[PDB]
């Protein structure tokens, strides 16, 4: 390929980054922010300023990688450093996380990265026999509540009940603990939401006027002191509930305190936060796919479960071709976590589709994942939600281009990489979610809005089997 100069610029000091931030949040929105510049520069690789800049991030300057050929450099731990960039060009105060740099912020070259990631692998494996029954019990109660609410109101707010369900499910599956039996009671979703906001506010908009938002959430960090007491309630829950897991932390040579802050983070931030975005998005996209698709899913799911003597098992799920494909298509079409960063460790030559580009050691690389996973040079019908996309031998080959987990779907998270520790768990619970819906309902209708993190979604009809 021809070597091209990386197009784009960072504009004026102070003023450049602020105007780019306004485009990003207000005047364009993330997707059009990136696409308008792809068009202008005639390039899927270019220089751009990223939020938050201001007083929160020291340096907003990045090289953006916006196609599925260039983007995977962000996975290569010999090319990029992945230290302290889980949230991008700033890092939330460690006062938010017990004074520890949590696993998500650690480069694989750090010894505690290996230890802590092994801890989470153990958490997931040891939970294996609890996931099915706890999912089916907690989500059954959720759909019961949504039916109740639909009968009362003519619509049922999915997110408003599902956030509690997801936390209860995780507490029961991971720690064999019902939060209703503890001091947390039903307060966890509110506590976690505030704490996550204190971490992520510089990257988020709530729809308030920019005159209010800019000074209040985009310029300076919210003080961690204001969420410390909330965080302490969560910590005491994890400390008291995670006994069996803490035994393994002891064996791995991790302090009880460090282990507990890490379990809190993986459970509340990575898992529950991830599910908070993913599940409503799934309900939205599957809802939009239409009743013929719903009927095909119901037919497949019910037939397979019947073939399996009414027992839902991992092997039965493997028979559910359309179900597996629809889950992968949700993750392709709308990756729940869209921003991945990496700092070049050495001089690199990054190949796009039609040119190569040279980046210097120390440059911050950034990828907006939906542009890599909806890349029309990789996927046909790239901007269409295609339920059956991954069905069959040929469809399955395309999984190497599904990147939700911060690596190819065909690859395995390891202590040597920064791929999502919960990769297999997420795909499993997403499948269980679709299964639970269509074993109960023939089809459904939705009403939808936006949310700081993804979508808000109401059911307006739930057609029982
Ligand atoms: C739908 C839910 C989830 C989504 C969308 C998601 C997505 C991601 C993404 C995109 C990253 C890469 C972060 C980066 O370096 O930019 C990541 C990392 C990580 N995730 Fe997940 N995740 C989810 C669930 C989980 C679960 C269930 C676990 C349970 C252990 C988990 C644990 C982690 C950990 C520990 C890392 C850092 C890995 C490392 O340091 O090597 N996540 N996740």
């Amino acid at each position: 390929l021809p070597i091209r100069n990386i197009p784009g610029n960072y504009g004026l000091p102070i003023v450049g980054p602020i105007k780019d931030r306004w485009d990003y949040f207000y005047d364009q929105g993330a997707e059009e922010f990136f696409k308008s510049r792809i068009r202008k520069y005639n390039s899927t690789v270019y220089r751009v300023n990223m939020p938050p800049g201001a007083f929160i991030a020291e340096n907003p300057q990045v090289v953006a990688l916006l196609d599925g050929k260039s983007f995977p450099v962000l996975f290569d731990v010999d090319k990029v450093e992945k230290k302290d960039l889980f949230t991008g060009t700033y890092m939330p105060s460690t006062e938010l996380t017990g004074g520890y740099r949590i696993l998500s912020y650690l480069d694989p070259s750090e010894p505690k990265h290996e230890k802590l990631k092994n801890l989470l692998f153990f958490l997931l494996k040891s939970s294996r026999n609890r996931i099915f029954p706890e999912f089916q019990a907690t989500y059954s109660e959720l759909f019961d509540s949504l039916e109740k609410e639909l009968s009362l109101k003519g619509k049922a707010d999915f997110g408003g009940s599902s956030d509690g369900t997801a936390f209860n499910f995780l507490a029961r599956a991971f720690y064999g603990t019902n939060p209703a039996d503890t001091k947390l009671k039903a307060d966890a979703p509110g506590l976690i939401t505030k704490w996550v906001l204190f971490n992520l506010h510089p990257l988020l908009s709530i729809g308030l006027p920019r005159v209010i938002e800019e000074p209040l959430i985009h310029t300076f960090s919210l003080p961690p002191a204001l969420v410390k007491s909330d965080y302490q309630r969560l910590y005491e829950f994890f400390l008291e509930s995670a006994g069996e897991i803490l035994v393994e932390a002891d064996k791995l040579g991790i302090s009880r305190e460090e282990a507990t802050h890490n379990l809190l983070f993986a459970t509340c931030f990575n898992t529950w936060g991830g599910m908070k975005i993913l599940f409503p998005n799934m309900v939205k996209r599957i809802g939009r796919a239409g009743h013929q698709v719903h009927n095909r899913l119901a037919e497949e799911i019910r037939s397979v479960i019947k073939s399996n003597g009414g027992e839902l098992t991992m092997g039965a799920i493997e028979k559910m071709e359309l179900t597996k494909s629809v889950v992968y298509e949700c993750l392709r079409f709308e990756p729940p976590v869209t921003a991945q960063y990496g700092r070049a460790k050495k001089d690199l030559v990054i190949e796009s589709h039609d040119a190569a580009f040279k980046v210097k050691a120390g440059e911050m690389l950034y990828g907006y994942q939906p542009l890599a996973t909806r890349d029309p040079k990789i996927f046909d019908r790239a901007d269409e939600f295609v339920p059956e996309r991954f069905v069959g031998e040929e469809g399955e080959k395309l999984l190497r281009h599904v990147l939700w987990s911060n690596g190819p779907e065909t690859e395995t998270p390891t202590v040597g990489n920064k791929q999502c520790a919960g990769k297999d768990f997420v795909v499993l619970v997403a499948r269980l979610f679709v299964i639970e819906i269509f074993r109960r309902y023939d089809s459904f209708d939705i009403e939808v809005g936006t949310s700081p993190l993804g979508s808000s979604v109401n059911f307006s009809s739930l057609r029982k089997a």
